[PDB]
């Protein structure tokens, strides 16, 4: 039974219906920086006892610190700016959770409705702006709308395929009284009879039946399975399954478990990529067939009967078309697949050991490898160690590049919601707010942001924030002094014309340009620079035992390359698997 | 006190709702045609007693029949339509009363809110094919919304700038039971702020003061006068400034009169573009400066002040810049300016006798003229008839053609709404529906269609309705055999060459064809053909005098062109005086 803090019959401001609206959606965080739009709104907030607010230095680190603290605990992430530019500065977020289908509910400020189309006073039409980069957006047009409106915006955000929805709303409307009404329908009756049902059992006993037909089988596993952890590593005892895990299916299945095929795809694993070339049933679960995994779609899989499950039916024979399709949610698709599974289970005898031995050898021969030259520090082993002094149960956030590649490759995530990066639209500077947000959601776990020196300066106005809130956030940095990723596509394509990839100061060429530590030192946080291998153990100890936030400047050579490395648009055949740039 | 058939607490079906809000409009008749979207609103509107419906045979000519009951009466058209193909089958009325302002209200079925973008049986997106040719459009999404949408609607259309407004109505809303509530307020805060206010003092007095200052003086009068017949009048009385009118404005001041100088534009008489040539002050009241007026820009009013009164502001200054502008009502702007020109009357002594004398002598020596052939019938001689026999009280709608054009010139309307022409659009086949709502309006008035042989075959099917309605509609149709308006530009500017002008039969090339007198013999109208022009007089006479429907073909020389004509992006200087096709 919700206790509000006004009577029944008591009118308050559209603001207070809008902060009670969220109280009753179970909202206990939120990151809003105000301004002249929703200034109401925050003083509504105030007034609220249960919602935090963590105030940012820039929205963009608003929105992109509400998708950590989405993707890192299921619940939807709230971010609230006000009208014109600090709405416009959500936009980098609403695409980023979009194409990553996390949920969010932005609030954003707008202009009084008599003002609206006049060119205001830092008016844009934030509505008519982020239509094409949200799942769905309101402009609530009066102050009776406000309680409906918010209970659509979370249905639709958390329900079905997740994404960001804005809801903007007019200064008038924060102002004027009202009396709520909490019982109000939600208008939304195309989207719930498009809803996905429970599979049918049809459906589950042909997958059942392709899998005891099939020698070669692998799962392709992706961010749909960010909630069947258990219902997926139940799957892959009664199969036997090698499982292949995307970007954002990371942690789903154990990355230390023999049955792991680590990533696949353009930097994925060879024998990972060597298992889906070379296989007869391909399990897409939560997957939705990204270039950056299939490359040339005529030679992806090209041998593989396809067996798709998608909650959303537009994925479903997008890029390539399945055999067996179900479109429903991964979870009850595996949960009605294991029943079956294990009352048939001496009935379908099965066993893929001689498909595992072809890829366990292609495993030893093939695996993942780094170079170490001297005491310069290699980004793989420095990762490789943090893995080790955590226990691979720290929540990783990072940023986008080189960095980002061997965050995924030399961790062992070994559950879901540990591994938080932008993957669809692969926005820089999303790993340092990222790591704020799940450090608020997840108080008690070790929150470490990976983060390249171009990706960490995006958005280092947000050490301001980790040091007023103190939240306990690691900043494991791995400074090459380059735009690492566009370096290395350099080197390989186009005969290492650098084309201002440089991030230092070219008058002081071996200086490390910028100081990263005083950016720390000026937001009171300690902070340390390692760039000797021996002394890069006890530096990552240091900044785990140290309390509170910390950050670890790791020098880096710049010639290190991501591998493999499978070219754009290329097959299994072209993977690139040695090389650098010296 | 409106009195409703149903109990304040009693609920209803959504369609009851509806018919009801259009009852508290004070709708009286409405064009719908049925279909099995709108089916719920038509049961609703049998228990209706107080809302005729007249059924068309065409959803094109129910809402053209819509346009001349609102054009003939200033009372809003409202016309239903089913859902697909009923929808569609409005487009080009509704796309007719956006450009010439007519007030209208358009409201189809639509499929269930569930079934909408699934492709359903008889669904189109009209709201999305409608935005870009109405004024505003709505798509019922909630049954309590109607009593407030109706409001809105019907203020929209007839507030400001009048227009067509579209409101979709999905079945499963018809169906609904709920209790409306008539008390809402309507959600228009941006579009009221905008409503134009009374005009100021010093606006009026600085119009006045060019008055004063001017020798030539021309009055630019067009569609937004036609609720200000009688403040136009008494203006012209205190200044005694030749009036022009648009084919819109036509009716506003008496054509009758010795100050009107009648129609100008392309087909203009040649005294009303020589006052505009010649002139040093341009009184432009509710008009919008059509190229069909002005021709080449440059070159229009290049010598007068122009004084542009407007209801829309973003006509003010689209085409053409004013020297002196005021944004409202020109009803309101009239009798302000009267006030002022009554008591300085004797203090500005306003004489512009000298400036009307050389305009007399232009009228004199660049009359309308046309010729006479033989025995055979002039239709600009026939309209001349239709004036004489008719006291030109008749209430008048046409094609789209040269008959158009003779209907506007060789007709005097004493009032305004009397001249019911598509002018905007220019769509064919809208004389005889309109004439339908005209005569609906009006029962006891004299309506004419002066219609095309082609424009009136293409809605020849509301011949039944206006036998099953019993309607007084006289067509007087001007037969020349041709697509005389297309024809007359291949003479002048394509050699004479014939590209698919010809309406009649080739093989029986001098057999009048079609045989329009079947076509009213077989909806039980009694009609006749005259060719001689000395039985010309008797037969509109049996017309006007015989009961009920009638339709007079009148036989004419296909040779004739419309005169005098100003070519498309011409000048004064370029006008065509004389000239047909022999
Ligand atoms: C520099 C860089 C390099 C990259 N290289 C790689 C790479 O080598 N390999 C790689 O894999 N990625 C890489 N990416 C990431 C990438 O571009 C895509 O994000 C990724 O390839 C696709 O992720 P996904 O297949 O898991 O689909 P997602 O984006 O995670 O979407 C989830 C899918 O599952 C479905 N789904 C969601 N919820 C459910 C549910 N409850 N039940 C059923 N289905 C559900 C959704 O409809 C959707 O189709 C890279 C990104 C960057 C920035
Ligand atoms: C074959 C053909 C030939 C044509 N040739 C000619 C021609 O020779 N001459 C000619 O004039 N037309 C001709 N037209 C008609 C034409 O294209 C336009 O409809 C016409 O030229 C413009 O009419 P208007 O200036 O009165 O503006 P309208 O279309 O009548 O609009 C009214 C204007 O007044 C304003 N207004 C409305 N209400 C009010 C109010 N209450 N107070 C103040 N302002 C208000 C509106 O904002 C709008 O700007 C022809 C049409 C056809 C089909
Ligand atoms: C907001 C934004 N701007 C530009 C981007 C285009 N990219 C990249 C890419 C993959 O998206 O290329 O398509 S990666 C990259 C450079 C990475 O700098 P680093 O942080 O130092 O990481 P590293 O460990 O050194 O490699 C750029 C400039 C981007 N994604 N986001
Ligand atoms: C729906 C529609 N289709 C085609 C049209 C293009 N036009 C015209 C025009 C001016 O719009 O040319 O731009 S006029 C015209 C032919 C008029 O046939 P009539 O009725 O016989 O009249 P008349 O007394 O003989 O001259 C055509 C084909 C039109 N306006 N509406
Ligand atoms: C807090 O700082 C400021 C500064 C400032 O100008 C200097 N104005 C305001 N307040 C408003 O502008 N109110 S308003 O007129 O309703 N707006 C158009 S809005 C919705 O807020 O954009 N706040
Ligand atoms: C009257 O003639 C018909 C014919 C016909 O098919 C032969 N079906 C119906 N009725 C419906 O179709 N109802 S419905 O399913 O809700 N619609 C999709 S709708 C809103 O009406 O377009 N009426
Ligand atoms: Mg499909
Ligand atoms: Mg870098
Ligand atoms: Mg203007
Ligand atoms: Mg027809
Ligand atoms: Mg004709």
């Amino acid at each position: 039974t919700f206790i509000s803090r006004f009577a029944p019959d008591q009118p308050r401001k559209g603001a207070d219906i809008l902060v009670e609206a969220l109280e009753r959606q179970g909202v206990e965080t939120v990151f809003a920086y105000p301004g002249g739009a929703s200034m109401e709104i925050h003083q509504a907030l105030t007034r609220s006892s249960s919602i935090r607010n963590v105030l940012p230095r820039h929205e963009q680190g608003g929105v992109f610190a509400a998708e950590g603290y989405a993707r890192s605990s299921g619940k939807p992430g709230i971010c609230i700016a006000t009208s014109g530019p600090g709405a416009t500065n959500l936009v980098s977020g609403l695409a980023d959770a979009l194409l990553d289908s996390v949920p969010l509910v932005a609030i954003t400020g707008q202009v009084p409705r008599r003002m609206i189309g006049t060119d205001a006073f830092q008016e844009t039409p934030i509505v008519e702006v982020t239509r094409s980069i949200t799942k769905h957006n309101y402009l609530v047009m009066d102050v009776e709308d406000i309680p409906r409106i918010i209970e659509e915006a979370f249905f639709l955000a958390t329900s079905g395929r997740p994404g960001p929805v804005l809801v903007d709303v007019p200064k008038d409307i924060q102002q004027q009284l009202a009396i709520p009404n909490w019982e109000q329908a939600m208008r939304l009756p195309g989207y719930m009879s498009r809803m996905p049902k429970p599979p049918e059992d049809s459906h589950l006993e042909q997958i059942v039946r392709l899998i005891s037909e099939s020698k070669k089988p692998v799962l392709y596993v992706g961010g749909g399975c960010l909630n069947s952890s258990d219902e997926l590593g139940r799957f892959v005892e009664l199969t036997g399954i090698p499982v292949a895990s995307t970007l954002m299916g990371l942690g789903s299945y154990p990355c230390d478990d023999e049955l792991s095929l680590h990533m696949l795809g353009m930097h994925g694993t060879v024998y990972a990529n060597y298992a889906v070339e070379h296989s007869d049933l391909l399990l897409a679960f939560g997957v939705r067939f990204d270039d950056r995994v299939t490359g040339k779609l005529e030679a992806f899989a090209s041998r593989a009967k396809i067996v798709h499950i998608d909650i959303d039916s537009a994925e479903i024979g997008k890029n390539k078309t399945p055999h067996v399709s179900v479109c429903g949610d991964v979870k009850l698709a595996l949960q009605g697949m294991n029943k079956v599974l294990e009352n048939r289970a001496e009935e379908l005898k099965l066993d893929f050991g001689v498909w595992r031995n072809e890829l366990n050898v292609q495993k030893q021969k093939f695996p993942l490898s780094f170079k170490t030259f001297g005491e310069a520090i290699p980004p793989q082993y420095a990762i490789k160690v943090l893995d080790e002094l955590t226990d691979g149960k720290a929540i990783i956030s990072t940023g986008v590049g080189q960095h980002q590649m061997w965050a995924a490759q030399f961790y062992n995530y070994k559950k879901p919601r540990q591994w938080l990066s932008s993957g669809g639209l692969g926005a820089m500077g999303f790993g340092l707010p990222a790591a704020i947000g799940a450090s608020v959601a997840n108080p008690d776990a070790i929150v470490v942001d990976i983060d390249g020196d171009g990706s960490f300066i995006m958005n280092v106005q947000e050490l301001a924030t980790i040091r007023v809130e103190n939240l306990p956030v690691k900043v494991l940095l791995l400074n090459n002094q380059h735009l690492g990723m566009v370096m290395q596509w350099e080197d390989r394509f186009y005969k290492a014309n650098r084309a201002h990839t440089f991030l230092g100061d070219p008058a002081q060429e071996d200086e490390i340009f910028p100081n990263m530590l005083l950016f720390a030192a000026a937001c009171g946080i300690p902070a340390a620079r390692v760039t000797k291998k021996a002394d890069l153990r006890e530096a990552i100890q240091t900044m785990l035992d140290t309390p509170g936030p910390y950050l670890l400047d790791v020098i880096c050579p710049h010639q290190e390359h991501v591998l493999p490395m499978i070219p754009t648009g290329g097959t299994f055949n072209d993977v690139i698997t040695e090389g650098d740039g010296r």
